């Protein structure tokens, strides 16, 4: 846990620890600590930014299917499930190790909520672009999703 | 009608003629004439580059407000309506005109139809991009939008 420099590993790209502690701030744990900033803002970012890149992708890589077609491969890729699990593995710990929760969402699984860990993906992908911009967070979204990617068509 | 020019220009870019003429291609025409592809894809593509571009704008202009409010702007500024009147002015004769639609389709006011409209904003944003990469897009498209945007507040 605390040592959040393998997780800057996974991730390959580097951010000031205010950003990544805010990134890595849940609700639960803002809230009973006096009305913290949250990382939901950030989620909302990355979720646009995760959004384009997927669309992007699947959009080159099969130019002949549909839009409908194309938006089924992309909701196979970015699903709770399938972001979830992008957390899980992400590092040796998971990133559920890293978030910050509040004491009752702590004991009562939060840290493995694929919900929780869904929007705290989201947000790290969100403070990259923030702290990079686009392509870099293209690359390491395109390595990341690399695989969920060649399985959509499945 | 015909000369694309003024519609090129409103567009502050260039676009070959065969990706421009996608773009504008509805599914009616593109049934009636025999199979053509049509502008479903690049509409899809356009949604998401538009969609993180104005999230992506918002989020700087308005550092203190919430995801939840964030997501109100936002869909102020790309909802159907307001999609379709950045079309309808982009250029003199507008949008609508440029549009290739099948005969039903066209007699029925098609050229006019808001729908029609949004989709052939969003497939053209969408040709932009793939011709430009994003930063271009992006510009066009804080430009056509700066003030949907500003207005999006209230
Ligand atoms: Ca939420
Ligand atoms: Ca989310
Ligand atoms: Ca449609
Ligand atoms: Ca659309």
């Amino acid at each position: 846990i605390r040592s959040r420099q393998p997780l800057l590993d996974a991730l390959g790209v580097d951010l000031p620890d205010e950003l990544l502690s805010l990134a890595l701030t849940h609700r639960s744990y803002a809230y009973e600590n006096g009305g913290l900033p949250t990382n939901e803002r950030l989620e909302f970012l990355g979720d646009a930014v995760l959004g384009l890149t997927i669309t992007d992708a699947l959009f080159h890589r099969h130019p002949d299917r549909s839009e409908g077609d194309l938006a089924k491969l992309r909701a196979s890729v970015v699903n709770t499930q399938a972001l979830a699990d992008v957390a899980r593995r992400l590092c040796a710990e998971g990133l559920g190790v890293h978030v910050l929760l509040g004491r009752g969402e702590a004991n009562t699984g939060g840290a493995d909520k694929s919900s929780i860990l869904a929007d705290g993906m989201e947000s790290l992908l969100g403070a990259i672009y923030l702290q990079h911009g686009m392509e870099k967070a293209r690359e390491v979204i395109l390595r990341l999703f690399g695989p969920l990617l060649d399985a959509a068509p499945t």
